[PDB]
């Protein structure tokens, strides 16, 4: 069938150094996720409505909840996580009037813009792995849920290979921007 199972993360421990990349990609991956709904023509409000285009997340980072910023720093601090327990090292060695209109608070995020950074094709299988590591770690998560309510379906529990690509875009994309991020602040990926 499909029986997922996250990388074993036993014994791994983020230092103040990784913790503190985490933190800086999680800010600059929400201002990069706000850059990109409101060019999508997005607009905060008080409640999320897919309909409507409504985002309460659509704020500065510093106005987010610690709920809210673990949606990023949560799946980052995994994908690091499950980095090391797998044996990589890591070595530290005009505003537009519509923009402004998206929220009431004056905010137009410029993230750092990674494009024109490249990843090795070693690092974009490093990215896939990461990503169905996520996608494992949701399947568990919802696999667990649904069985203790007695039971249940959900069309996304499938094997990560059998996912579109437009199901893996979120989480893929998360991990191809943290492994950009590395590189632009001087972080070197060591394989086992
Ligand atoms: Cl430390
Ligand atoms: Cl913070």
């Amino acid at each position: 069938q499909y029986n997922p199972q996250p990388i074993n993360t036993s014994s791994v421990a983020l230092n103040n150094d990784l913790n503190t990349i985490v933190q800086k990609f999680s800010e600059h991956y929400h201002d990069a996720w706000a850059s990109r709904k409101i060019e999508n023509s997005w607009v905060y409000g008080e409640n999320w409505s897919d309909s409507q285009k409504a985002h309460p997340r659509l704020k500065p980072y510093n106005m987010l909840n610690d709920y809210e910023k673990e949606r990023y720093k949560e799946p980052v601090r995994e994908s690091l996580k499950a980095l090391l327990a797998i044996g990589w090292s890591v070595e530290h060695s005009p505003v537009d009037v519509v923009t402004d209109s998206a929220t009431p608070f004056n905010y137009n995020p410029h993230p750092v813009d990674m494009t024109n950074l490249t990843l090795s094709r070693e690092m974009q299988n490093m990215a896939e792995r990461l990503a169905e590591n996520a996608h494992d770690i949701w399947a568990k998560k919802k696999k667990e849920e649904l069985t203790v309510n007695g039971g249940g379906i959900h069309p996304q529990l499938v094997p990560y290979d059998l996912l579109t690509a437009a199901e893996k875009a979120k989480d893929r994309e998360r991990s191809q921007e943290f492994l950009k991020y590395l590189q632009y602040q001087g972080y070197k990926l060591h394989r086992p």
